[PDB]
């Protein structure tokens, strides 16, 4: 069903639903892996289905609609901690790049495309630990998509190889995000 921003289990999937407190958005968690978002003039927001704890080598599928109007985009989105990082893979996007400013490290191929990955500095910035510091890593799909597989240890190595050091897993799902935007999409994970 609809639900306010939280955290829970959704017949068997891990949620997260994230947003700044503006409105403009409807998160809606489905049957089984599924998961919907609708927006229209909203904040910043990000929200999704997958797992809690997620791992290292997991191999993440997801399918089914996704159609921004504006900044948003389409990831495997997860954090680890000690040491605290934030981490997107991202498979499709709006108007906007969301690695904009941040730092690239190189490229990686995988799954049928290559990405360019990045880092960058978070600061006092809000996280599953409240308000901290912590490096945001990033690996930006060349070749958008919509439903795709994902193998996350091509990412995470590509990461480490240029010092990435990655903590114990925290969740680990496929997220929609928007910012100052309006879109939906409807996802289904597995
Ligand atoms: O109540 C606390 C929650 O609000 C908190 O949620 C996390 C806050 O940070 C969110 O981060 C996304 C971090 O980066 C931009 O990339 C995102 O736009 C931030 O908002 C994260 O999605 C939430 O899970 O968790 C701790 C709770 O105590
Ligand atoms: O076939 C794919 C090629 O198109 C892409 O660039 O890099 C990945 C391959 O798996």
């Amino acid at each position: 069903s609809t639900i306010q921003p939280g955290t829970g289990y959704n017949n068997g999937y891990f949620y997260s639903y994230w947003n700044d407190g503006h409105g403009g958005v409807t998160y809606t968690n489905g049957p089984g892996g599924q998961f919907s978002v609708n927006w229209s003039n909203s904040g910043d927001f990000v929200g999704g289905k997958g797992w809690q704890p997620g791992t290292k080598n997991k191999v993440i599928n997801f399918s089914g609609s996704y159609n921004p109007n504006g900044n948003s985009y389409l990831s495997v989105y997860g954090w680890s901690r000690n040491p605290l990082i934030e981490y997107y893979i991202v498979e499709n996007f709006g108007t906007y790049n969301p690695s904009t400013g941040a730092t690239k490290l190189g490229e990686v191929t995988s799954d049928g495309s290559v990405y360019d990955i990045y880092r960058t500095q978070r600061v006092n910035q809000p996280s599953i630990i409240g308000t901290a510091t912590f490096y945001q890593y990033w690996s930006v799909r060349r070749n958008h998509r919509s439903s795709g597989s994902v193998n996350t240890a091509n990412h995470f190595n590509a990461w480490a190889q240029q010092g990435l050091t990655l903590g114990t897993m925290d969740y680990q799902i496929v997220a929609v995000e928007g910012y100052f935007s309006s879109g939906s999409a409807s996802i289904t994970v597995s």
